[PDB]
């Protein structure tokens, strides 16, 4: 059955809450983003109201195949009504169209649930810095202190001079970027852009690139693979044996690769800096790890939290244990306690 956690208290609205067949009570779905942990078990058998961002929606109808009848697509940074509720969806700052979700209870009370989030400053000048938030429901992925990593901008600027560097070096040289949902698009789109080369692709790659409202999309990425110099792979063929074999596939048109596996957090964040990263090389290919996250760092998250000042916390990640949730309950508990809440 459906936790209390994906449940918003004085409505019928539940949030990422799919899996559980129909929930007794629940007049709305709302869906934060597509990543599949999230949407899984919609299909086109789905027949209740679906409430989520353009770019969500296009996704639902394009992929999932979900009829167009049951997509309530809401608009960034606009005050709603859904059911007689006053809500606003806000940019999360994760993939594409993920928001956070703002609602106003008919009572007074105010909560907003985050979806997954990467915490940054400017949420501190959104509309919610207008009202008092009283509950907060929160992506706790990187809820501990040993979760450090750069900015998204250190990281893009590391892997733009690499590449940059590899293929004026050797312009016989591929760029490969490993993928496997949507998210971290920056990553392939801007090593493209300072190589001058749109950035190839399987079929079914492109087409979900085509549902994000990416402008100049169609100067920027190809299905034909021939003509371009950085490629997409699945991530998991991100290694010397899946690369040596796509090399062979593309004809003696490159005799190097040179690839990055954008990953989250990996223990050697720890001490290296992003200026000290160094890859692994078999041969003529390299593989380099760059930690390009789409979540909030410890210290990302406890600013933020620290700021909104809620009354109460419901974690909607790493809740499945109690040495999880007590060890959370204890940072959060740290938190209020130094900041005076
Ligand atoms: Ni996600």
């Amino acid at each position: 059955t459906c936790p209390f956690y994906k449940k918003i208290p004085g409505t019928g609205f539940t949030v990422d809450a799919f899996q559980y067949g129909v929930v007794e009570g629940c007049t709305a779905y709302f869906l934060t983003h597509f990543h599949s942990d999230h949407y899984a078990g919609l299909s086109k058998h789905f027949t209740f109201p679906v409430y989520c961002s353009e770019i969500t929606g296009n996704l639902l109808k394009n992929k999932l195949h979900v009829q167009e009848q049951y997509i309530h697509p809401l608009p960034l940074d606009t005050e709603c009504i859904v059911n007689g509720v006053k809500v606003v969806l806000l940019d999360a700052n994760h993939c594409p169209g993920a928001v956070m979700i703002l609602f106003y209870l008919p009572n007074g009370t105010v909560i907003l649930h985050t979806g997954d989030f990467r915490a940054d400053p400017s949420m501190e000048r959104s509309l919610l810095a207008d009202q008092k938030v009283h509950m907060l429901y929160l992506d706790t992925t990187y809820c501990s202190p040993e979760y450090t990593f750069p900015s998204q901008q250190e990281v893009i600027r590391f892997a733009i001079n690499t590449a940059f560097e590899a293929v004026t070096l050797n312009p016989h040289a591929l760029v490969v970027c490993g993928t496997y949902s949507i998210g971290k698009e920056k990553v392939f789109l801007a090593i493209a852009d300072v190589l001058g080369s749109k950035v190839g692709m399987s079929q079914e790659k492109y087409k979900t690139l085509q549902c994000l409202n990416i402008p100049e999309i169609n100067s920027l990425i190809t299905t034909d693979m021939c003509s371009s110099l950085v490629h997409l792979l699945p991530m998991m063929q991100i290694n010397f044996k899946g690369l040596q074999s796509h090399l062979k596939k593309c004809g003696g048109k490159y005799n190097q690769i040179l690839a990055f596996r954008p990953t989250g957090w990996t223990h050697s964040n720890k001490f290296t800096r992003i200026a000290d990263v160094i890859p692994q090389t078999k041969g003529n290919i390299s593989i380099y790890g760059i930690p390009y996250s789409e979540h909030s760092s410890y210290l990302e998250m406890k600013r933020f939290v620290q700021w909104l000042k809620p009354q109460k916390i419901i974690p909607t990640v790493n809740v499945g244990t109690w040495k999880s949730r007590s060890t959370m309950e204890k940072y959060f508990r740290e938190w209020k306690l130094e900041a005076g809440y």
